[PDB]
């Protein structure tokens, strides 16, 4: 084994997820972009 290289892809793998996190956060929840979107309940209904 090259232990180096296997803890190198784990830490991309939870930069990618840090990455989901923050960019999600200013997609869905912003101020009430989760309950309403555009219509009230569903997102377009």
């Amino acid at each position: 084994d090259t232990w180096t290289g296997v803890e190198a892809l784990i830490r991309i793998l939870q930069q990618l997820l840090f990455i989901h996190f923050r960019i999600g956060c200013r997609h869905s929840r912003i101020g009430i972009i989760q309950q309403r979107r555009t219509r009230n309940g569903a997102s377009k209904s």
